[PDB]
């Protein structure tokens, strides 16, 4: 079998991308946030606090005559961005662009942190790391790629990202015509429960390659580049008047710049981030102070290759028995 969604950006800026997403029977479709960089599949729900929802589209066990309490569980989730949520859990069928998982764990909200709430448009996550960093407690749960993946054609997910545009996840399948060249190959370590590799090095605008080894996370469910402060610095420092700003929480610009771009490094191969993709617009409306898209991991704890590396990149998360990633132009 496969699998083939749309994800489509959430604002003007890609903050975030949503996936249509079929649940129960008949089907509730909800638009989730498909997120590698953790393991849980959770919706807003018939039993969300009432006040925690504003917008967002329910999923309501009691109307799936597929839905069945998983008596006992619960979950509770939080994220890097402080974010949180925590529910109870059903199994349910589940379809993405095709592609049916029945008996999904499907963890339904009770409570939901005020950034859920105040997004409208993202209905819930779907989990794409490795399952176990899945939360379900007492008893772990595979993520919908982990149950899907032996009746795939082949064990594999890919992301296409679009910039400021509509792009593709597709399950089960390369599609030979959605990049350029080849697609680049690299080792995956399983060890912290992410889709972990090690990046061979940058360049900024037209300078140099610096080779050098970053390790870090194909995160699409992360907006920005995260990267260490070397590497953040030199970039900056191409860009008049660019600065930290503790108060913004980050590396600003003048919005008036053009942005050189970012070259990062798989293997041999380089993948080319435009400048433009590094413009997250206005700190606050009106301002002339832009916020950049490439910041420090310093205090993280990882690097994080999310949003604003993968849309330049077609790729691969190959989930075979030895997992690997690949990336290409596009």
């Amino acid at each position: 079998s496969t699998g083939s969604a749309t994800t489509t950006p959430i604002d003007s800026l890609d903050d975030a991308y949503i996936t249509p997403v079929q649940i129960g029977t008949p089907a509730q479709t909800l638009n989730l946030d498909f997120d590698t960089g953790s393991s849980d599949l959770w919706v807003f729900s018939s039993e969300t606090t009432a006040s925690e929802v504003d917008g967002q589209t329910i999923y309501t066990p009691s109307k799936s005559t597929t839905a069945k309490l998983l008596s006992g569980a619960t979950w509770s989730i939080s994220y890097g961005d402080g974010s949180s949520s925590s529910g109870d859990v059903y199994t349910d069928t589940v379809s993405v662009g095709g592609l049916t998982v029945t008996g999904q764990a499907v963890e339904s909200a009770k409570k939901v942190s005020s950034s859920f709430t105040e997004d409208s448009t993202i209905d819930g996550l779907l989990g794409l790391a490795f399952s176990t960093l899945n939360t379900v407690s007492p008893t772990q749960q595979k993520t919908f790629f982990d149950n899907a993946k032996a009746s795939l054609d082949s064990p594999v997910f890919t992301a296409d990202l679009g910039y400021h545009a509509p792009g593709t996840y597709n399950f089960g399948f390369i599609d030979t015509t959605a990049y350029t060249g080849s697609i680049t190959y690299t080792a995956v370590s399983t060890k912290q429960g992410f889709w972990e590799w090690t990046s061979t090095g940058y360049a900024v605008g037209s300078g140099t390659f610096k080779s050098t080894s970053i390790d870090g996370i194909a995160d699409t469910g992360t907006t920005l580049l995260y990267l260490p402060a070397t590497v953040v610095s030199a970039y900056w420092a191409q860009v008049s008047g660019a600065k930290s700003s503790s108060s913004v929480g980050g590396y600003v610009f003048p919005c008036s710049a053009t942005l050189p771009s970012f070259t990062f490094g798989v293997g041999s191969a380089r993948i080319v981030i435009p400048g433009d993709y590094i413009d997250f617009g206005p700190i606050s409306t009106g301002s002339s102070s832009c916020f950049g898209g490439i910041q420090s991991s310093a205090g993280i704890g990882i690097n994080i290759f999310g949003d604003v590396a993968l849309k330049a990149a077609f790729v691969v998360f190959n989930g075979a028995t030895t997992p690997t990633l690949g990336f290409a132009s596009k």
